[PDB]
């Protein structure tokens, strides 16, 4: 009944190989396809998202292979015929795959990744790069969101008891580290990643003394670096008084970092601590804080002067609790037809704004020459150049009265050739690079899409060809819908 | 920098293995110690939770040792003594475990997983075991909650895309299926668990051909069992005119099951497509609905009289949207003293209810032996066993008001043992058995406690001995903070 779990290849929904049947039998597996990956809303209604996954679905799509026992599960159980089989057991990857790359802004209703090759190759693929990619884009926004309450204070992620099971939790952490984490608790994604890893002691260790004096003691007889968590028994009372005792005792063969509290009301409980520390000359020992905290919380005790120097978030950082799916779809947007020429494809909904955009496009970062200004994104049909050009005309896609003639700009093409014919060609940055290149994007935004509250909306504008072209064939089904039934 | 990722060993917080050292180091590192692992609220506000992670968590012990890259990284960037890294290499699993099975039922403020063996061994799992066990819960007790409305109506799994991440996947529609699923889209899942899966085409394969009857004939000549996706272009007006016409002319070369449809108004969709069919002479054609579903909005379509067969549920059930993590934590609940006899433990906080409760326990569910009715749980002291007891003292441990006496009761033990010292004793079933325990678990469940609205608090209660024993030491160590202070 069950097989070595062996393979990533068969990661992928049932209706995935279903239709890759359909096409092989049928002779049109090879026919030339375009899909696009994009999603519609904004994550958290933050002003912009940082792209995450492309380390992960280069590791996928370079192992990509049908085992010995992929195959011998889809012959006994699932009864796939055995031609079938034979194309999938000589499969290799061999589509074109444009991204975005890692520590990119991106944003809705533009494609972050293009995958360009035959059609029944680019169907494989789909459901697990979504997996991959929805997660990792979610969780990077997320820290970036909570970062920028924080300031300069240092990010500690902590969330993995609380993650959706492993990958969840390495993954998460290593994106929440580009998004704006500072370090993980997480030891295997330290080792793997190289990301730094923090964290002393949990409440355990005192309660194996049955006092926190002994066990900070014990913990500063064995450590140099040293945050005892005070909260175990009586924060103001207890824990504090013992902390400032053993560091007073053990002087310079310590590090006393300071204290951790992960319980309470914390913005009281931090300015009497405050307090105790520096009546005890202890001015520069610091206030870590845990417990249920993301950016609203983060931006509240702030704003109420809590004496908090460290912020440790956990659950609402590693699950995006608030908005735990992207929602990112994958779209067939171009494929060859009979005459060999490629036909453009469109499909339709309730909704005349959720109806895809049809097109090989790319997406290009348009901004000002003279003070670097941002001024949007520039969504074009493949055939166009904005760098070859003096002006374009940004539009509102829906609101078409609100536009712009733009000249005097720089236009930054931002998907980027990863795999041409199945043959990579992108190096992989290191995970320091990714983090660098996303702290200089954010830099470069202007402040007024980068505010947690109330951001202003960044420009996502399609060329005046790449929007006739997609009303011209809303138009052109509607018609024949018309004529089918009448 | 960065080492193999060839162990789960390591996937832990920095805090257990810092804590471990400083055990170690001290000589108090096979100090016998026992954890209890439980969460504090019922998940969506269910009435019940179904256990699920078991299967995980003994595959995880039995491979626990640490690497050799585990002990390079360790060495080399984190800088741990030598000494320690020896114990560490040396390092094989000699803890006792206790859990629930899979598909038993369990609830908030009680013993779920227990651990007792030497304190340093228990400390390095506690991380692991969280992650796996509360995410893997949680989503059996959505779809449980999911399935709850659907009755005997087929519920499918279609999340893969938007899970967090690959494990999220897998495990994740694993334990939908124990839950109340009946297959799942995911092909890999199937492969190496069992699961039956399920799924046909997409709408790429209609927009591939331009045209909803072209692209069903596609899929009817390959393929035998057909449920043709209607909502490309236009539900009522293209996409299922179109699958009557297959259906009529493929005749009893395929077998029709019905059609899906993936947006609008499903109401009112569902109705007039019924019609369609059945006008058509296709009564025994099925409605599939997908799209944005969970057991609100089913519930309400239900309601409406929608005239839907088969749900496909999609992200709200695999990333347990309103409520991405359960909350279920690790505490230690008793150490060995200094006199060799063991110490229960306990840590405060703020809150009085959220005190941990002290000593190694065993949760006891108590039925009628009349007629089975459920008469809750009853959380006792290690030393105690209801089973050689006529009458026991039922009581709410907060409102004690609220009390029964039980007599000609039965009396389960809900902790198992897994592993004796290290040692498996727990054989492995397989998945439809563990399907069928929760499905004959919530069989015997009386109806108050399992309904989806309002359902009636399940009685988790304290024994005599268990709650005067938490008072005592709550007031200990009340007492010792005033002695400290004054
Ligand atoms: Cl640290
Ligand atoms: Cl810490
Ligand atoms: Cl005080
Ligand atoms: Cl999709
Ligand atoms: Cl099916
Ligand atoms: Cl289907
Ligand atoms: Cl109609
Ligand atoms: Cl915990």
């Amino acid at each position: 009944y069950t097989y070595a779990d062996d393979s990533l290849t068969l990661h992928t929904d049932m209706y995935q190989i279903n239709m890759m049947q359909t096409y092989w039998e049928l002779g049109r597996a090879d026919l030339h396809a375009v899909f696009e990956c994009y999603f519609r809303e904004m994550p958290f209604n933050h002003g912009y998202a940082i792209f995450a996954g492309l380390e992960r679905l280069v590791n996928y799509l370079e192992n990509l292979t049908f085992t010995e026992s992929d195959i011998a599960y889809l012959r006994e159980v699932e009864e796939y015929p055995e031609d079938f089989l034979t194309y999938l057991a000589n499969f290799e990857f061999k589509c074109t795959v444009r991204s975005a790359l890692e520590g990119d802004l991106v944003f809705n209703n533009e494609p972050l990744i293009q995958i360009e090759g035959p059609l029944a190759q680019c169907q494989l693929v789909e459901t697990a790069l979504l997996n991959m990619v929805n997660f990792q884009t979610l969780i990077a926004t997320k820290a970036a969101r909570i970062k920028s309450v924080i300031g300069d204070d240092p990010l500690l992620e902590f969330g993995t008891r609380r993650a959706q099971e492993l990958d969840a939790a390495i993954w998460g952490t290593r994106a929440a580290y580009i998004g704006g984490a500072d370090a993980t608790s997480n030891v295997r994604a330290g080792k793997i990643f190289g990301i730094p890893v923090s964290g002393t002691h949990a409440h355990s260790l005192v309660q194996s003394y049955g006092n926190d004096y002994e066990a900070f003691m014990a913990y500063a007889k064995t450590h140099r670096d040293c945050v005892f968590l005070v909260d175990t028994y009586d924060t103001l009372k207890a824990g504090v008084p013992s902390a400032i005792r053993v560091a007073r005792e053990m002087g310079d063969k310590i590090n006393f970092l300071g204290v951790r509290i992960d319980s309470g009301d914390m913005a009281y409980i931090s300015k009497r601590v405050r307090e105790q520390l520096d009546e005890a000359g202890f001015t520069e020992a610091k206030i870590y804080a845990s417990n249920d905290l993301d950016e609203n919380t983060i931006l509240n005790l702030k704003m109420q002067k809590s004496k908090i120097d460290v912020w440790g978030v956990g659950t609402k950082l590693i699950t995006a609790y608030d908005q735990p799916a992207l929602g990112a779809v994958f779209k067939l947007v171009s494929i060859e037809g009979e005459d060999g020429q490629m036909k453009d494809t469109i499909k339709l909904s309730s909704n005349a704004e959720k109806v895809t955009t049809p097109g090989k496009k790319q997406v290009w970062r348009i901004t000002r020459k003279s003070d670097k200004k941002s001024e949007g994104d520039y969504v074009t049909l493949w055939n166009e150049d904005p760098r070859q050009e003096e002006e374009i005309y940004m539009f509102h896609p829906v609101h078409t009265f609100i536009n712009k003639y733009v000249r005097d700009f720089e236009a930054r093409p931002v998907l980027q050739d990863i795999f041409v014919e199945g043959k990579r060609v992108y190096e992989l940055p290191t995970l320091d690079e990714i983090k660098q290149y996303a702290k200089e994007n954010l830099d470069s935004l202007h402040e007024e899409y980068k505010r947690d509250l109330n951001p202003q909306k960044y420009p996502v504008d399609l060329s005046t060809d790449c929007w006739n072209h997609k009303m011209n064939l809303l138009e052109k089904v509607r018609k024949d819908v018309k004529h089918l039934t009448e």
